[PDB]
């Protein structure tokens, strides 16, 4: 149709106005009717798969971990591929689903495809009700929300907040942290509720739980702004966020709880209203927004990934414009020698690390499997776990205190996270 290249459109429709399941099929019908080679990048592998059966019988190959010129993976996966040797179709058409989504992997993604519209390649469609820079923190819905600010609690709590238990409906609580959900639903199940918390390392699985088993409580992080489908009649939103950020250019912390964005308060907010039979939802949120950015260490990462990612000789990608001052930093800087990249690419992938991580390891010529970098660092690099230090028995058999020589907060905000780290530490993957 008019996907008839040269393009980039910014589809922008209000939150539960049909984009992911009625516009995105009837785009693909019209891409495989115009024989173009099309990538369908959905933010989460779960969503990826509910548009499985929204795409019914179509020709759609899901690279979700023929005549086949359409594929369907994740947004990370899309980026994943792009840094590897492994080949990736010069698709005709780029369809990115929820693309407010600001992990690095996305940022990267939209960076990438944009480039390759500007050389008039391609053509583009971000679908998201709340694109780079919005400032509508309570924009249109399927059904009237009632909007309410109301000071909502951040610990545990034993009186002054009746209103929180006393809802026999089902609620959408976000929180700005694993470790603050944690104590959330720890007060919500002792007061007699069941409860499902949902983060970013636990949301492939424990999200389908929402639906095949009953629940009062869903206490999750921002994850839950990408397309997730609740049948909840409540958002109680914190407003809060943390955000990872790089201090002197030597270490990641994780600053806040801090003022989410306009963005996100309304992809927050957006978790109902969504029934246009139904008025009564309320949305219960406890502050005020802020463009919190720009030091935000994710377009950081983001141009890590792409001044890895080739696309032909001499050039780097640049971001998606709208969110290109977001960083400080000059296009190709990262850019690393082959066998650099792949230890940077194996670090991420199976190393499971945060992207700047990574990068400072691979950059100082270090190989994947060499985890003495663990251990060598300064002593205020020291990790604790529970008020002490953390140790783990090397691979050389010695029991070290862990003590990374670059810093990053993100390897040891939770326990999950720990765990994980320790385990790469002891050269256990
Ligand atoms: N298979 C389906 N086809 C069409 N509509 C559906 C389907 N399943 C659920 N719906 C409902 O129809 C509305 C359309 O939802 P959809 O996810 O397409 O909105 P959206 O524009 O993607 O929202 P957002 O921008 O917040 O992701 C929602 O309120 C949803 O509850
Ligand atoms: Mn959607």
């Amino acid at each position: 149709s008019m996907l008839k290249k040269k393009q980039l459109t910014v589809l922008d429709l209000h939150p539960g106005a049909g984009k992911t399941r009625r516009v995105l099929p009837e785009i693909v019908r019209e891409a495989i009717k115009t024989r173009l080679r099309t990538v369908i990048l959905a933010p989460t592998r779960v969503v990826a798969a509910e548009m499985e059966e929204a795409l019914r019988g179509l020709p759609v190959r899901y690279m979700t971990t023929g005549t086949e010129i359409v594929d369907l993976m994740c947004h990370a996966t899309f980026t994943s591929r792009l840094l590897q040797p492994i080949r990736v179709p010069n698709y005709n058409l780029y369809i990115m689903d929820e693309a407010h989504f600001t992990d690095p992997s996305s940022i990267a993604a939209r960076g990438y495809i944009s480039t390759r519209v500007e050389m008039g390649e391609a053509a583009a469609i971000f679908m998201t009700a709340t694109p780079p820079g919005t400032r509508d923190a309570f924009p249109d819905s399927n059904s009237p929300i009632m909007d309410t600010e109301v000071e909502v609690p951040e610990r545990a709590w034993s009186s002054g907040f009746d209103w929180v238990t006393d809802h026999s409906g089902k609620t959408v609580w976000f929180v700005p942290s694993v470790r603050n959900g944690n104590e959330i639903a720890a007060c919500l199940t002792k007061a007699g509720k069941r409860v499902i918390q949902l983060s970013r390392k636990t949301f492939e699985t424990e999200f389908q739980k929402t639906k095949h088993q009953e629940w009062d409580f869903v206490v999750t992080t921002d994850i839950s702004e990408m397309g997730a489908n609740f049948k909840a009649d409540r958002v109680i939103d914190s407003r809060r966020c943390l955000k990872p950020v790089i201090l002197d250019g030597e270490r990641v912390i994780l600053a806040g709880p801090m003022p989410v964005t306009h963005a996100s308060a309304a992809q927050r907010r957006g978790r109902i209203g969504r029934n246009p039979n139904k008025p009564g939802d309320e949305y219960l949120y406890g502050g005020g927004c802020a463009e919190t950015d720009e030091d935000h260490a994710h377009w950081l990462e983001a141009r890590m990934l792409l001044d890895n990612i080739y696309l032909q000789d001499g050039l780097i990608a640049s971001l998606y414009r709208p969110e290109a001052d977001k960083v400080a930093a000059i296009e190709g800087e990262f850019k690393l020698r082959t066998e650099q990249r792949k230890t940077f690419v194996e670090l991420m992938k199976r190393g499971d690390l945060p992207v700047w991580l990574a990068y400072q390891v691979a950059s100082a010529g270090i190989t994947y499997t060499d985890r003495r970098w663990c251990f060598d660092g300064t002593t205020n690099n020291t990790i604790m776990e529970d008020s002490v230090p953390a140790e783990v028995w090397t691979r050389h058999g010695e029991k070290r205190v862990l003590k990374p020589r670059w810093m990053d907060a993100r390897v040891c905000s939770d326990h999950a996270a720990l765990k994980s780290f320790k385990e790469f530490a002891a050269g256990k993957r």
